[PDB]
């Protein structure tokens, strides 16, 4: 049923959000902050889609995307060094095509300002104009607020 796959989800998404929390001490003090807000957006999903305020297949959609997210927040826990260009690169390019997927499978989610923040994400792209510490800090921010900016349909639908 259309009701047996939303509670599909809705347990899926319960069992992952246990999971990441169980972990959550292997994360350093400022990750342990990352997750609890990217939890804190998988209840938002969780609630816009019991209340019929998302489809399935937008929450889902909002699902992967964070998942990808929380799993690399594991993945940097254990970097504390400004990254070469070589790692920032590839971090630009792999959260462009998250973003990217994600609006392929839920379009009505983009917007003028995402579409100009994948803009200047692209832009830092760029080994002769990249500064370590600064690209690096304005990476974060737009990464941190284009997250918020791409969830927010979940937020209060
Ligand atoms: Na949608």
């Amino acid at each position: 049923k259309n009701q047996m796959s939303k509670q599909q989800l809705l347990g899926e998404i319960q069992g992952f959000k246990e999971n990441y929390w169980n972990m959550k001490d292997l994360l350093t003090l400022t990750n342990r902050h990352h997750l609890r807000v990217f939890l804190e957006y998988l209840d938002n999903i969780c609630s816009a889609f019991k209340d019929d305020k998302t489809d399935e297949k937008s929450a889902r959609a909002a699902y992967d995307f964070l998942n990808a997210q929380i799993n690399k927040l594991f993945e940097d826990n254990s970097k504390n060094s400004k990254p070469s260009f070589e790692s920032f690169s590839e971090d630009v390019q792999r959260f462009l095509i998250h973003i990217d997927t994600y609006l392929m499978k839920n379009p009505s989610a983009c917007s003028n300002s995402i579409a100009s923040t994948i803009q200047l994400l692209k832009q830092l792209d760029n080994k002769k104009s990249f500064n370590p510490e600064q690209s690096f800090k304005d990476f974060c921010s737009y990464k941190e607020i284009t997250i918020q900016l791409l969830l927010k349909p979940f937020e209060t639908p």
